[PDB]
């Protein structure tokens, strides 16, 4: 016999591959940490457990505050010993994360600019049975380097007792400390056997060598879709709909009278925002489409943006679900991310179908996504680096636009309520 597990609905028989170390490579202020973080955010959200080990954070913990670039001098015998021990301590943690804590990918975020340092990470990987994948960021444009420094270096803890001008100055010399011994990845000759991507001039061009597995090709694909241009992402739900007024889930009802006032308000908001080339996306459910109709803009529908499928519970109230399917109600409340409605979906299923939405979102600039409660949560979690456990409980009120702006290494979210009443469909984590 086979039995169907209670939360996920997976048929199982009755009782009766290598982790990867991703090695960042490059001079300081080349976006290594920007990429480390963003990538880790994508990987975790698609369900590959990933963690960043930034050697700089180890050095900052092992050493009294930073005073100047002299700490990074190649003739600094003692700082060198410290730096090397910081790398080894980060690797100890990498071993722990991947071999014992269920980690899948560890991103070793450091300059790792010498063949020697990289050879040692390889030895580490090889003897723990970890795959190694290198990502190098190369850029010689001073404008880009300057910008990076202004944007994330001068505000860092290292420079808290320095003004801008002198953080910038210190950082420039800090970089020059690494230049003499920098051996770029060389896939033609000495690195022909390594798996790596060398990125040149901020994603303009890539060198890819020996992709070993699906995580690696997928990272390359991700890296070819992202960009660093400023832009804005607006996320909202459909205007209130008739099923909302009844506390009924799922279905494909139309906008209520308030829902229509929202749409009209949303149109005003969008106009006042004054964007160029704002793309608009909806699901294929009517609520969403009517809402976009009020904007008088071109929009495109995506079945992927359709609300979670409640299967056999579609169109019931939560009340009716507790009465009719008491046991299914409880299972969901106890594990709301992995719980699969019977005949239906989990939040986990949602991530899989939203993955192509995220990938296209990364390619776009200004976008307005009009969608549904659970879908919105799933997208929002991606942008705000929220865990699978939290995602089902993020708050996405009706008639409220969430305005997301890339800033520094992450994302500012700004809530904008359009002053139209609605019922509340938020349901707290109960225990
Ligand atoms: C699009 N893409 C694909 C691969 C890849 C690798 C590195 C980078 C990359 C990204 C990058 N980005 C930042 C680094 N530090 C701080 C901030 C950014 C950054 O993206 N800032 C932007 C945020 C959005 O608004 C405009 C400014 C800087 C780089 N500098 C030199 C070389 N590469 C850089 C971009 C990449
Ligand atoms: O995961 P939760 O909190 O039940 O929210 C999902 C529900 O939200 C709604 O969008 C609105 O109630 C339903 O269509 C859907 O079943």
């Amino acid at each position: 016999e086979l039995t169907q597990s209670r939360v996920q609905k997976i048929w199982v028989p009755v009782d009766h591959n290598s982790p990867t170390v991703i090695v960042m490579v490059g001079l300081p202020a080349r976006g290594k940490t920007y990429i480390s973080k963003k990538l880790t955010r994508y990987l975790n959200w698609i369900g590959v457990p990933t963690k960043v080990f930034n050697v700089g954070e180890y050095r900052r913990e092992a050493v009294k505050q930073y005073s100047s670039y002299n700490f990074f001098r190649p003739d600094n015998e003692e700082a060198m010993k410290v730096r090397k021990q910081c790398a080894l301590a980060a690797l100890r943690d990498v071993k722990s994360y991947l071999a014992k804590e269920g980690g899948q990918i560890a991103v070793f975020d450091a300059t790792n600019t010498t063949r020697e340092r990289r050879h040692m990470i390889l030895h580490f990987a090889k003897e723990n049975d970890f795959k190694a994948f290198f990502i190098e960021s190369v850029c010689d444009d001073p404008t880009v380097v300057a910008s990076n420094i202004m944007e994330v270096k001068i505000s860092s803890p290292d420079y808290k007792d320095c003004n801008s001008a002198e953080a910038m100055d210190d950082f420039m010399k800090r970089i020059s400390c690494y230049e003499a011994s920098y051996q770029p990845l060389d896939p033609d000759k000495c690195d022909r056997d390594l798996s790596l991507i060398k990125v040149i001039d901020v994603g303009r061009r890539f060198l890819v060598n020996r992709v070993q597995d699906h995580i690696q090709s997928r990272i390359v694909y991700y890296l070819m879709n992202i960009h660093v241009q400023p832009r804005t992402i607006y996320l909202c739900r459909h205007g209130e709909n008739e099923h909302n007024l009844q506390g009924r889930i799922g279905g494909d009802s139309g906008l209520s009278s308030r829902g229509k006032k929202f749409a009209s308000a949303l149109s005003k908001f969008v106009e006042e925002q004054n964007l160029k080339d704002l793309r608009v996306w909806t699901s294929q459910l009517k609520s969403t489409i009517q809402t976009a109709e009020a904007l008088r803009l071109p929009y495109e529908q995506w079945k992927a943006l359709n609300e979670i499928d409640a299967g056999v519970c579609e169109e019931l109230t939560y009340e009716e679900i507790r009465d009719t399917y008491p046991e299914e109600y409880a299972l969901r409340e106890q594990d709301k991310y992995y719980y699969r409605y019977p005949t239906g979906e989990s939040y986990q299923d949602l991530v899989q179908r939203l993955e192509p939405v995220i990938m296209e979102l990364e390619r776009q600039e200004n976008v307005l996504v009009i969608c549904h409660q659970a879908v919105l949560r799933c997208l929002l979690a991606y942008f705000l680096d929220k865990s699978a456990e939290e995602m089902p409980y993020l708050k996405c009120p009706l008639h409220t636009v969430l305005k997301l702006t890339p800033v520094a290494y992450g994302c500012r979210v700004e809530s904008i309520y359009l002053n139209v009443e609605s019922v509340c469909t938020h349901r707290e984590r109960s225990e």
